[PDB]
């Protein structure tokens, strides 16, 4: 149990909200959403352009009944507070001519569609710090193979999309109580 731990150095706690920031400074805030081609209200998960905004409280559920997240622990990831024309707040990945998408959903989910990323460890780093992997699923089972990183639309907004080439990194920092 090699569990997840905050950016204060402190187990991440299951079913907890946290911040999900860049570990670089530089490269923007948190995470929130946009509307974006045709969906009817922000559907759409992307980055913060504002580099001292810390974006939306995140809750992040392990597949696992434990207080605490092991490291290869499949996890779903929703908006404390999601968009009121969501059904749910939990994040979900599309297909598309561009390729997957990270996107917030209309209707409720099976626990199989939101239950597909999990974190990955960096090396060369003192503080924690995760890249986020997409796990499609394996006809029966799944496995994560693919990263998530940001494709910047005509329109400027930092959209999470399935990467190729870089994917980003966080940090998780523990949300107001």
């Amino acid at each position: 149990d090699d569990d997840l731990v905050d950016a204060e150095g402190n187990l991440v706690e299951d079913g907890g909200t946290y911040y999900l920031l860049p570990h670089i400074w530089a490269h923007g805030g948190g995470i929130e959403t946009a509307k974006t081609g045709n969906e009817p209200c922000p559907l759409t998960v992307v980055r913060s352009p504002n580099e001292v905004s810390k974006g939306e409280p995140i809750r992040i559920s392990s597949q696992f009944l434990s207080l605490f997240i092991p490291r290869g622990s499949l996890v779903a990831l929703g908006f404390a507070n999601p968009p009121s024309c969501a059904a749910s707040p939990w994040w979900t990945v599309v297909d598309s001519p561009q390729g997957p998408a990270v996107k917030l959903s209309q209707q409720k989910l099976p626990e199989k569609d939101i239950l597909v990323f999990k974190f990955e460890k960096v090396s060369h780093s003192n503080i924690h710090v995760y890249k986020l992997l997409y796990c499609q699923h394996d006809e029966e089972d799944v496995k994560c193979d693919q990263y998530i990183g940001i494709h910047r639309d005509r329109n400027g907004n930092r959209r999470l999309v399935v990467t190729e080439e870089n994917p980003l990194e966080l940090v998780l920092l523990k949300a107001k109580s």
